[PDB]
């Protein structure tokens, strides 16, 4: 599936002072509804092979985060977590959702999704998460050691690596897919970022937001601490952790969430971008989880 084929399936809606593109399998319907949230440096395209296993049984939506995919670029180039959340929250209000929804989320889309869920607890039917932002990072001994990588990307070298050389798209993304993407698939990930410069700013600001304590991002830290406390104590919120083997953050997430209530786990093969290696197994697990929500 080329990018052109995927985005031809998608719609666009005005959101605040911009616009967001999104997949909607059944517009305007209040049936069982699932929202899929990508992270960095992907788009709704990440879910293209997962959704076909879920949409037979549920209305499926998948937005492109602001500045990403086919969503609008912001002239102020401000793509912090709270900026993304402002646009994504307005998107939620613009697409005629039912009262309760299931959130499926990945990477920074789980940061946004966990936070949205924490702030709209009455709307949460269930949460499916994978390679997700489940807690703050204190010591690097619990997590994959990317301390120096984060120091580097927060330095002025990050502007060169990302805005000029597209580091997250051309180096990081293929490094955490087990197979090699076809040229058409790789071009779909490149398309939102083909212009060097501030078009690529979302893929640089996202890693600079990583919730390292004492890392200068106290608003992100408070947000993650808050939803972590809720997720750790929410016995009424069904959760599905999709564990990637070998994964990247998956081993740490398994430990961090081991005492989360009302959580089931399924393991699939993959690295960080597990959707590109096990889309069928992920989609089937989501479909089965939706069935369990009726209990
Ligand atoms: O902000 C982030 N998240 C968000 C996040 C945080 C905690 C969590 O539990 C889940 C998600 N994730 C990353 C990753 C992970 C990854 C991406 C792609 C390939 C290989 C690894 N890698 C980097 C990075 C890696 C090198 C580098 O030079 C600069 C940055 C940043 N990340």
């Amino acid at each position: 599936a080329t990018g052109d084929e995927w985005w031809a399936k998608c719609k666009q809606v005005d959101v605040l002072d911009s616009e967001m593109s999104y997949y909607d399998s059944d517009p305007g319907k209040h049936k069982n509804t699932v929202i899929f949230l990508h992270g960095n440096p992907t788009s709704s395209y990440l879910w293209r092979n997962v959704i076909p296993h879920v949409e037979p049984l549920a209305r499926c939506l998948a937005p492109d985060l602001i500045g990403m995919g086919k969503s609008g670029k912001l002239p102020n180039h401000s793509y912090r977590f709270v900026d993304h959340y402002r646009y994504l929250s307005a998107w939620f209000d613009s697409v005629n959702l039912p009262e309760k929804v299931t959130i499926v989320c990945h990477d920074w889309g789980s940061g946004l999704g966990f936070h949205w869920c924490n702030e709209h607890r009455d709307r949460v039917k269930g949460i499916v998460h994978m390679e997700s932002v489940v807690d703050v990072i204190e010591s690097w001994d619990e997590w994959p050691d990317i301390e120096e990588d984060i120091a580097l990307i927060k330095s002025e070298a990050g502007e060169e690596m990302v805005l000029k050389k597209n580091f997250f798209i051309e180096r990081l993304l293929p490094s955490s897919i087990m197979r090699k993407l076809s040229e058409e698939e790789m071009d779909a990930y490149r398309e939102p970022f083909v212009e060097p410069g501030e078009s690529r700013r979302p893929t640089l600001t996202w890693p600079r937001e990583i919730p390292l304590v004492k890392g200068g991002k106290p608003d992100v830290i408070e947000i993650v601490k808050s939803y972590n406390k809720w997720l750790s104590t929410s016995k009424d919120i069904p959760k599905l952790f999709i564990n990637a083997d070998p994964g990247f953050f998956s081993n740490a997430i398994k430990k961090v969430t081991k005492n989360w209530p009302n959580q089931k786990t399924v393991t699939v093969k993959g690295l960080h971008f597990l959707q590109e290696d096990s889309p069928e197994e992920i989609g089937e697990a989501i479909a089965d989880f939706l069935n369990e929500l009726t209990k």
